[PDB]
């Protein structure tokens, strides 16, 4: 029979909970685990903010929307296994405004935003109306390969991973045989396609982003009615060993001079927790880098990956209104999102309140990168009280009025605002230190393989979305967790249970 | 005689104060100004934190150190004009530790850090010990041109501005005739030379950074004894019209239908302030982007520059100790700085406390870019109180013990720590939204010229360090301010006073 063994799961986000879910399902004799979570809260970047207990009065600060595409099958299987109430999420709605250079988009008009050279701007005339087509030409080949087989497509994409998106567009691809674009053409493509400055990160990441958001299969999207935190609730409920919150791991070690399976330990608040046969670290890499890892003897390049792999920032701001004025007054009855060059950048109309006539939540601002850092500078842990003006609220109200100026006035939007809002900047969260991995040029092809290198003789695993090829998605966390469990069972040669893992979990259970 | 005119200065940092200082010196008949500052505090990124009123018990959160090089002459002239108490600043000290891959640097040893291929790492053997030489070969030609004439050198540098530092090193320069470096070679150069990920920004910015920090003239450095805020005090004192604090400009406009000189206005807290013949905006670009600028009719590309020009992040953490253990125990008696791959990254030993035997301040962490964002995630407006652990303090104490392990133990460093510290993350400051401009590839050569474009018929100026070719220095703010004043006098044809400006201010007064 199997000897008694214990493993340590660092962090209680979806990766850590999924590891525990797999172990609980396999029911390996005499195997137990501790799950330590630094926060008082469980679920990590799955985080629903409830303004009240009212059915729809919430927004998702973390994960919100799921495209139903083959590479995401494991995520949807988790949704099914846990009985999640899925409803349609509308990525594109009806009547959503798009506002750039203070002009609204109009179909069938040349340069509606008046940013082209012909109109006194610097965007090349042959670019301004063509961003979709030109980026399709840039990304399209690789998206098609990714759609056939994600892993094979990814390996082929790695052959160009040395370039930033800007570099690829500037030079016409790796041999110069694709179209070459000037600075202002690329700037406009970035402005239309993504967050400020993000074309200065990996071309491969832009490709994958486009694969996920504009997938060749033209997928249905879903969200969880009641918020994504319902998944965390469901996952917690089934745990054989409950999450231990307020436990922040500060060091991880292995004693190589000890013959035992159980020769690993972690330190929490100066105290040693020992006897572990494997440690799965599930935290964002910023949190991992702060730990004292000397006791693991990590490869220097693996250590570099932990410090240097790039993370994007993201900020969300949600406001409550006495009625859904966007639905009633503006005819935006189907969800979707408005985009603009104004500071808010993106206004997302909830897909879960469409029938409500009373109080309603609007995700008024959703930003990334430098845009998110700038909104984030206004987001305080203790928002300013009414004896003072809230600069962030006034900014959002003013931007919303401009974006909605076709049907709304600032006065009306402000009058409908209830005075209740919430905002969150992920780079300001001490338990994450960023929104999610978005790698720089060369990182996937050079550093990532060392991040994923076996460590501590095969007993230490760096697990999570960053530790996968699908960054910024639940799927990345789940695939990473599944793969680490595979490696743990293999290491200890538990062949019955590895066979069972494959039988039950290969597509997810 | 000159008609009555009024101008508006937005923001009370060094740029805005300098504009007012110039106007006050010229004494133009019937000319007045308002200076509006959003903060309750004056001086912006000149900010000294005093722990107590004790002579040396402070650190500079903003500007701290000044190299005495020709391109900085205007800064030193300001120091002289205001009677600043300058003392030597030691960029390099004695006995400062350097720690990477958990090894201390040793002179005359091959790969002391054990990161080269020969030692089981990935840094090429021909790179690891040669970073200085290889970066000198990369930057050297341009540094020499900048040293001859900064403006001419800058114009020549613009011819390669399309490249990131990484790209320049990867491709062997613009025609491929310089050495070409692989990913891990570039990674190590970045690790040794700058903040995490910064080689993914403009090659030109890396050049200028190297020009400023390792200048061919091998300059003396200075700091202001008593802190940089003494300069703000001195500048405020002389103002003919005092700073109006707690006034946050939310919009700027010109009425083109009005024949008057005085046809510009700003909005503060919903209220109009009008009658201005020119407006000098001195704020960081993030703050400018949040204003409603429609009333200025800015060129679309000028608007893009405001949104898109890249800013770096920077974080500082200063701790007080009961005695200067670095001086007494470690022999670091001369200032300087320690560098490491640990989260703190840089530990700066003050140049102003060298003779003190009592309580003393250490700037324990000084970081940029992603390193600064990560430390910054632990920096709270209301730091956690002792009923709770302060994660940031424990991190700094642990890193300091590792960096100082040659002479110190964690226990001793912790015992000497008084429990008093202060930290600041500039990207979290709502009145800045970043530390300072650090442009991405192509930005200086493409967007910057539109940022600097005449606006509102020559009556609106975007002024500040970002609005110059020396980012991240007081000199950039002063040159920008001087140039905007020149343009204002020219616009209104005040030839006597323009001639006087040149006579008195061309090198600074
Ligand atoms: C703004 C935003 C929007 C997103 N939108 C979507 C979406 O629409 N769809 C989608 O599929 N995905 C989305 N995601 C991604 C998804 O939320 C994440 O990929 C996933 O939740 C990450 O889970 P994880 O377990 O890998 O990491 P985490 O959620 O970060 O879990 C790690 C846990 O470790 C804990 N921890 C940190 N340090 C320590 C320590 N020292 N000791 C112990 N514990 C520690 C943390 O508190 C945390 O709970 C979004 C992410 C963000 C940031
Ligand atoms: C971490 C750090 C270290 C540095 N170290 C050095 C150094 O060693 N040596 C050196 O020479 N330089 C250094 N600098 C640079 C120097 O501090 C800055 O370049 C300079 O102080 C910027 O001055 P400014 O007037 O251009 O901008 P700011 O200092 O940002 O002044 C702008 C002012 O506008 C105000 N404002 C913002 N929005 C509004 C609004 N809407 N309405 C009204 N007012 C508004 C702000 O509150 C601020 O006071 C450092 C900078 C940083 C961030």
């Amino acid at each position: 029979e199997l000897p008694p063994r214990k493993v340590c799961i660092v962090g209680a986000g979806v990766s850590g909970l999924y590891i525990a879910m797999i172990l609980d399902d396999l029911k390996i004799p005499n195997l137990t685990y501790d799950i330590f979570e630094s926060s008082s809260r469980t679920g990590g970047r799955l985080y629903t903010h409830h303004f009240t207990d009212a059915k729809h009065d919430y927004y998702d600060i973390g994960a919100m929307r799921y495209p139903d595409i083959p590479s995401m099958k494991r995520t949807f299987n988790l949704f099914k296994r846990t009985g999640m109430p899925l409803i349609k999420y509308y990525l594109d709605g009806e009547n959503t405004p798009q506002l750039y250079n203070n002009h609204f988009f109009a179909k069938g008009v040349v340069d509606p935003y008046m940013v082209s050279v012909a109109n006194g701007g610097t965007v090349p005339d042959d670019v301004v109306d063509s961003v979709g087509e030109k980026l399709q030409q840039a990304f399209g080949y690789y998206k098609e390969k990714l759609a056939e087989d994600f892993d094979k497509g990814f390996d082929e994409l790695m052959l160009v991973d040395d370039m930033t998106t800007r570099e690829y567009l500037k030079r016409g691809g790796p041999k110069g045989e694709a179209p070459k674009y000037d600075f202002f053409a690329i700037q406009w493509m970035e402005t239309q396609n993504t967050g400020t400055n993000l074309f200065d990160q990996a071309f491969s990441e832009s490709v994958i982003d486009s694969f996920d958001f504009d997938n060749p299969t033209k997928p249905e999207w879903y969200c969880i009615e009641g918020g994504t935190s319902l998944l965390v609730d469901a996952m917690k409920e089934t745990l054989v060993h409950k999450v231990q919150n307020n436990k922040r791991v500060e060091a991880i070690s292995i004693d190589l001079d000890a013959p035992d399976d159980g020769n690993m330990s972690v330190k929490i608040g100066g105290k040693d927790y020992s006897g572990y046969s494997t440690v799965f670290n599930t935290t964002a890499l910023g949190c991992l880098d702060r730990m004292d890892l000397r006791g693991l003897n990590l490869h220097p390049t693996q250590a570099d990956a932990i410090r240097c792999l790039h993370y994007d920032n993201s900020t969300k701001v949600a406001l409550k209104f006495s009625y859904p004025w966007w639905i009633k007054d503006c005819g935006i009855t189907c969800g979707g999102a408005a985009s603009t060059d104004l500071p808010l950048r993106t206004c997302v109309y909830p897909s879960y309140n469409l029938g409500d006539t009373g109080e309603a939540v609007l995700l008024a601002s959703y930003t990334w990168s430098q845009d998110a850092t700038r909104i984030g500078s206004l987001v305080k842990d203790a928002p300013p009280q009414p004896p003072k003006e809230d600069e962030l609220v006034e900014l959002i109200l003013q931007n919303l009025a401009r974006l909605h100026a076709e049907h709304m006035t600032y006065e009306k939007i402000k009058e409908a605002y209830t005075g209740v809002y919430h905002a969150y900047c992920w780079a300001n969260d001490p338990n994450v230190g960023g929104a999610f991995a978005l790698f720089g040029p060369g990182q996937f092809s050079n550093l990532y393989p060392y991040l994923m290198r076996p460590a501590a003789g095969g007993k230490f695993h760096i697990v999570g979305e960053a530790s996968s090829v699908h960054h910024a998605w639940i799927i990345g966390s789940l695939e990473s967790a599944y793969t680490a469990v595979y490696q743990f069972l293999y290491k200890y040669k538990m062949w019955d249970y590895l066979r069972l893992l494959l039988e039950r979990w290969q597509y997810g259970l």
